[PDB]
This record gives C-alpha cells, structure tokens and sequence, in this order.
C-alpha cells in the first residue's frame, strides 16, 4: 500500500526499456531533419528521454500519467508508419508488448494503494 512506490518502479522499467535494442528509435525525439513532414502528421511528439526527464523532474503525479505518455510514443509510431511491416513500427509493437506486460502491476499496486489510503 505504498502510494509512492510507482516512481522507482517506473525508473527501473525505463532502465530496462533503454537496454532493449527495440527502444533505439524512441530514445530521443524524432529527428525532424530526417523526417521533415513529421509534425504534419504528429501533433504531440513523445520519446523515452522526455518521459524519464518528466519523471525525474517530479512532473508526473501518478503512473497513469507516465503510461499515457509512453502509449503516445507507440501511437505516434503507428500514425507515422507508411506500412504495418515497417522496421521502426515493428520495433514499437514488441516494445509496447514488453511495456504493457511490466506496467500492469505498477498501475494495479498504485490504484490499490490509493484505494487503501482513502478507505
Ligand atoms: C535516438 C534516435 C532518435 C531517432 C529517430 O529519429 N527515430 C524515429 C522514430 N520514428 N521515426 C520515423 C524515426 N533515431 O535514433
């Protein structure tokens, strides 16, 4: 029932994501010189360094907010892909499965801890 435990859990999950080769295209903002039309399709760019910096700045109140930003990395990849068989998008799908597998207990434990706090 530790209301604050999600933060270190998210830091460790981000460390695992950075060690994963599938995160390479998503570790820093999409390079607008390499993809000049990126902002014509994507309204809100997001990447794992921005997520880690937001967390470290104390700018996430809950793991649900971090999860919304991580999911935005994957939805941006899906929206920008010219094909469902593209390399970067295919890496996003595996990384998304890995993230969802690991974030599930972080969200469950936090929501349970908050319910206990407000019992
Ligand atoms: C670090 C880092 C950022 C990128 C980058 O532009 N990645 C990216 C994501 N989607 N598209 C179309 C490109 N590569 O390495």
């Amino acid at each position: 029932y530790d209301i604050q435990a999600w933060k270190k859990q998210c830091e460790e999950l981000l460390n695992l994501i950075f060690q994963c080769e599938d995160s390479e295209p998503f570790r820093q903002p999409v390079d607008l010189l390499e993809y000049p039309d990126y902002r014509d399709i994507i309204d809100t760019p997001m990447d794992f360094a921005t997520v880690r910096e937001t967390l470290e700045a104390g700018n996430y109140e809950s793991p649900m907010e971090l999860c919304k930003d991580v999911r935005l990395i994957f939805s941006n990849s899906k929206a920008y892909t010219p094909s469902k068989r593209s390399r970067i998008y295919s890496m996003s799908l595996r990384l998304s499965a890995f993230f969802e597998e690991h974030i599930s207990s972080v969200l469950s434990d936090y929501k349970s801890a908050l319910r206990f706090h407000k019992r």
